[PDB]
C-alpha cells in the first residue's frame, strides 16, 4: 500500500472539500490516506510524525513550515506541493518576480520597501491624484498591497474626478469584503506594492489547478468598488461561470509549474482584452462542486500511482 500523507492545519485538513477529496482518493485500490493530527504537527518532533510515501503539505496561518521541510528531508517522500516555494508565496514581491520571469502578464507595479533602520530614506512622494514610487508615477486609481501575501488589507485609491477617498479591502467578514473611506492619502508606515488599477467588468476570475493540465475557473463580484457580498436566494455566495480561453489555459500551466504547487489557485483580471495575474495563493480547493471533487481526486491518485507503482511493483498502465 502506497501511503499518502496529508500535512496541514486542522482547519484545512478537516474542511469539507478536503474530506470529500480524501474520501475519493481512498477509493484507489493501492492507496491509503493518513491525515497528520494538528497536535502531532505542532507538538511532536518530525521523527515521530507518521510515515508516508507521498506528501501533500501546505502552509496556512499557524503552520510550522520549517518542520514540514525537515520532515520531507528526513523521510524523502514524493512531494505534491513543493515546500520551499511556500516561503516565497508568502511574499508578494517574490510572487511578482516569478511571474515576470515566466513572461506572465501582470499590472505595472512598483515595490515600496520601508526600512526601519533608515529613516532618512524616502522613495515615495505623494500628490493629490498620484504617487511617485522609486521615481515612477502611478495616477489614481491605483492599488496598494501589503508586501505580506497573508495581509489582505489591500487599498484602492480613487482619483479626485471620481470623488477621491479609498476602498479598504479585507478578509470577508460575513456580508462585506470592503468599505469606502474618505481618506485619500496612502498609508504612512509599512512596505507596499503599488500597481495600476485594471478595469474589469466588475468581476474577478479565480482559477484552480490540479497539475498544469487541469484548471477550473469561476468568477465572483469584485470587492474593488462595492464591498457588499452577493448571496443566493438560498444563502451561498454567488459565483459566475467561466471558461478559460487558450491564452488563459497556458497561463494556468505556467503558474502551476513556476510555483511548483500541483493543487493551487490564482486570480485573473480580464481587462483591455488581456488577462493579468497578480495574486497566487498556492494550495486551494474548489468548494461545492462534485465534479471538481471527482476530477481532483482522480488526477491526484493517478499522479501518485504513475510516480510510485513501479517501486511498489504495482500493475499500472499509462
Ligand atoms: N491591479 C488591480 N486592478 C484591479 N483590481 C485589483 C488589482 N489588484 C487587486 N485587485 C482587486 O483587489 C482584490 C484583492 O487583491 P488580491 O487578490 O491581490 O489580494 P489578496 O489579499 O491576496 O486576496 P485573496 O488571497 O483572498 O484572493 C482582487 O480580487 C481584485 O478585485
Amino acid at each position: 500500500q502506497i501511503v499518502v500523507g496529508i500535512c496541514s492545519m486542522a482547519k484545512k485538513s478537516k474542511s469539507k472539500p478536503m474530506k470529500e477529496i480524501l474520501e475519493r482518493i481512498s477509493l484507489f485500490k493501492y492507496i491509503t490516506v493518513v491525515v497528520f493530527e494538528e497536535e502531532v504537527i505542532l507538538n511532536e518532533p518530525v521523527e515521530n510524525w507518521p510515515l508516508c510515501d507521498c506528501l501533500i503539505s501546505f502552509h496556512s496561518k499557524g503552520f510550522p513550515l520549517d518542520k514540514a521541510v525537515a520532515y520531507a528531508k528526513l523521510r524523502n517522500p514524493f512531494v505534491i506541493n513543493d515546500l520551499n516555494m511556500q516561503y516565497l508565496i508568502q511574499d508578494r514581491r517574490e510572487v511578482y518576480s516569478i511571474l515576470q520571469a515566466e513572461g506572465i502578464l501582470l499590472p505595472r507595479y512598483a515595490i515600496l520597501n520601508r526600512d526601519p533602520n533608515n529613516p532618512k530614506e524616502c522613495n515615495l512622494i505623494e500628490g493629490e491624484d498620484h504617487v511617485e514610487v522609486n521615481g515612477e508615477v502611478f495616477q489614481k486609481p491605483f492599488v496598494e498591497k501589503p508586501v505580506s501575501a497573508e495581509d489582505h488589507n489591500v487599498y484602492i485609491y480613487y482619483p479626485t474626478s471620481a470623488g477621491g477617498g479609498s476602498q479598504r479591502l479585507f478578509r470577508k467578514i460575513g456580508s462585506r469584503s470592503s468599505v469606502y473611506s474618505p481618506e485619500s492619502n496612502v498609508r504612512k508606515t509599512g512596505s507596499y506594492i503599488y500597481e495600476e488599477f485594471m478595469p474589469t467588468d466588475g468581476t474577478d476570475v479565480k482559477v484552480y489547478t490540479v497539475g498544469p493540465d487541469y484548471a477550473h475557473a469561476e468568477a465572483r463580484k469584485s470587492p474593488a468598488l462595492d464591498g457588499k457580498v452577493e448571496r443566493d436566494s438560498e444563502g451561498k455566495e454567488v459565483r459566475y461561470p467561466v471558461i478559460l480561453n487558450a491564452r488563459e489555459k497556458l497561463i494556468a500551466w505556467k503558474v502551476c509549474l513556476a510555483f511548483k504547487q500541483t493543487v493551487c489557485g490564482f486570480d485573473l483580471l480580464r481587462a483591455n482584452g488581456q488577462s493579468y495575474v497578480c495574486d497566487v495563493n498556492g494550495f486551494s480547493f474548489v468548494k461545492n462542486s462534485m465534479k471538481y471533487y471527482d476530477d481532483c481526486a482522480k488526477i491526484l491518485g493517478n499522479i501518485v500511482m504513475r510516480e510510485l507503482a513501479p517501486q511498489f511493483h504495482i500493475p499500472w498502465s499509462i
